[PDB]
């Protein structure tokens, strides 16, 4: 039994931060104790907005648009958040 983080081979302290990679991107860590862990992320770059590659528009990651596309229609999603996951999947109903 004893807390503390390891990581990126490093032995840090708890409440600490250090600098890590997803796979093979930049991505910070933050330790919060030997129970509640850690939870790493993309290095922040304000996050609350899109631009619709398709047109170029401006949306929040806060609503919904849908996007007529083919025979077929879907609900995208603007899940922006670490930069463009607009996901669009047929309507629910």
């Amino acid at each position: 039994s004893k807390p503390g983080c390891y990581d990126n081979g490093k032995h840090y302290q708890i409440n600490q931060q250090w600098e890590r990679t997803y796979l093979g991107n930049a991505l910070v860590c933050t330790c919060y104790g030997g129970s509640r862990g850690f939870n790493c992320e993309s290095k922040p770059e304000a996050e609350e907005t899109c631009f619709d590659k398709y047109t170029g528009n401006t949306y929040r990651v806060g609503d919904t648009y849908e996007r007529p596309k083919d025979s077929m229609i879907w609900d995208c999603t603007c899940i922006g958040a670490g930069r463009g996951r607009i996901s669009c999947t047929i309507a629910n109903r």
